[PDB]
């Protein structure tokens, strides 16, 4: 049979209540690979199940809700971070909660949805010139922050603790669910927050669990290489990041634009769920983990970020896979 | 003392397990306004936390389980109907998993968009005479059916017993969530699965439930009105569904869509909830049935079909009121 989900059992009190305790769910259609011993465990922690579907509703809501009990924001002042991407909206849904104005500095030509998103919550958008891009959005940044040192906190989601000890929250969701079976966590990096956070609480619990970061292999900067461009969304900054900890993490790696949209499409079609890019780059890095032979019987956790309804207006989900599943999931995974 | 969400404390088989169990919220925001006393309480119920973030995941899934179960369904078959919205995606979700293929008529008139979720899932696109708009799709819809009698089972998304029954679930969880003080639900209309299921099976359970029905009121047809052109996307089907039934009515409120629209910008704005058009009219119709003073005290519960980014290529988000929470709620709620 199939069992649905049970009611909650509460009576939540605000939508910043709903925030985390995240489904984990089994993988079965992409890991049917002979380079996959049936007795692995391949899971997939769905952060779409968010109220605003991304694994930043947590973080957005920890950075402001410690800032607010540390006396960092006050009564009068506003938040305000640079960011295009999801980072944005979970600011935004949790400022109009808690009731501070949010300020987003992005290029005017830069995700138009998601300025639609946060523009309805009620943020203050600070849109830099289109023909300038993301360095007159960190321009214009730094030009408030100047004007405004005393009346803006800065999010500052490449380097705030209040990013990484979201994930309190996520580790003791997979330590619980998995009842400490966990043995490889694997995440895609962005601000390092979820790998790192996630990472040294699980480490805590149980010391063998490895960290596998994954970045794109055009801008696999935490490998030591240069940046570069890439199409992996949400993910591959460009810089080290500031949460960054090498010590934490025991494997890095890089996945190919195409081979992550690639992945995202196959997990949507063989088992139908819709996960964002960077879910395609850390469920492909998952995969392999699963083929290698020292890992055979382990239970392997993946972040999946967002979802791939975020994705619609790219061409995420207009090009087209012409083979079977066999066929897809070879091109992927042998390693020939 | 902000208590977020706790651990599942469970390990989902795949994503149809992760299929309601939705939760239950105080709307605050909204909520502040002279018309409503402070010990109503009025709670939305967010279908937005399904997968694929509709109420339709739960009808997809159970149309499609049950026909495998009782045999109506049979390996080999394919799973057809006739949409353009959540309940496409819901029986695509359900056939991708299940392992069916799923064929979803529609004019190719509609938005990439639109299809481009869809055939994400695999579903086979079989694409109407754009010109011919919605009839096309019908005509196209019982040509394969007659051709292929025994290939095709038909999702009947209007009329199927199975679309009602999955809110079995949905009531269940209400009456959990709320300890049994569930007074009022409120569901606005698209196929009347919600609204009949949650009804039926509360009223099973405390027979002084008030069922308050939602549509459009420009297309108020359950009221006997005339169907009309309206923008509140989800509901007004423009007839009345097989499934409804008036007995288990108490009350049809028609919303305005402007109305509805700007329900829906208010909410996201002072209480954070993106929910979509169809909600908006719901919570409008629920915050009129919480102004009513025989409703004092009373446990209001509001479903929430979807979220409001499944819209943002629409106009839901183009107007902006420039005016304060009382002044956008007076606009809404005085007379
Ligand atoms: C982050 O916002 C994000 C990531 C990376 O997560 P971390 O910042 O490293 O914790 C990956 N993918 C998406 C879509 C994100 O929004
Ligand atoms: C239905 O799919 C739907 C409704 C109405 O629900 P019922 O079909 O009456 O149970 C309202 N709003 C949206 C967005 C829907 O998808």
């Amino acid at each position: 049979n199939i069992t649905i989900n049970t009611p909650r059992k509460r009576i939540y009190h605000n939508i910043l209540e709903t925030i985390g305790g995240t489904p984990l769910v089994e993988l079965h259609g992409v890991t049917d690979h002979p380079s996959i011993k049936k007795n692995t465990k391949i899971l997939v922690k769905l952060e779409c199940f968010n109220p605003m579907s991304s694994v930043k509703d947590r973080v957005g809501f920890n950075i402001i809700y410690q800032a607010i009990k540390d006396g960092r924001l006050k009564p009068g002042m506003e938040i305000i971070e640079a960011t295009s991407g999801n980072t944005g909206i979970g600011l935004c849904q949790a400022g109009a909660v808690f009731g501070y104005p949010v300020n987003i500095v992005m290029p005017s030509t830069m995700s138009v949805e998601r300025q639609m998103i946060m523009k309805a919550f009620g943020a203050n958008l600070v849109l830099s010139d289109g023909t300038k891009g993301m360095p007159g959005a960190i321009a214009k940044y730094e030009e408030l922050i100047k004007q405004h040192p005393n009346k803006y906190f800065p999010a500052n989601q490449f380097g705030n603790p209040d990013n990484t000890a979201a994930h309190v929250y996520t580790a003791n969701e997979i330590w619980e669910d998995t009842n400490g079976e966990v043995d490889i966590i694997v995440s895609a990096v962005g601000t390092a927050g979820t790998v790192i956070g996630v990472g040294e609480n699980l480490k805590k619990k149980k010391k063998g669990v490895k960290v596998v970061a994954v970045e794109p292999a055009e801008s696999a900067v935490l490998s030591g290489k240069p940046k570069g461009p890439h199409g992996i969304q949400g993910i591959g900054a460009g810089f080290v990041t500031d949460i960054y900890k090498k010590e934490v993490v025991d494997e890095i790696t890089p996945i190919k634009t195409q081979d992550a949209w690639k992945m995202a499409r196959a997990v949507v079609k063989y088992d139908g769920i819709m996960c964002g890019m960077s879910s395609g780059a850390a469920i492909l890095a998952g995969l392999k983990e699963a083929g290698k032979v020292e890992n055979e019987g382990k239970t392997i956790v993946i972040i999946l970020p967002d979802c791939g309804e975020r994705y619609l207006s790219t061409d995420l989900y207009k090009t087209i896979e012409e083979g079977t599943k066999q066929q897809v999931l070879d091109s992927l995974l042998l390693h020939h």
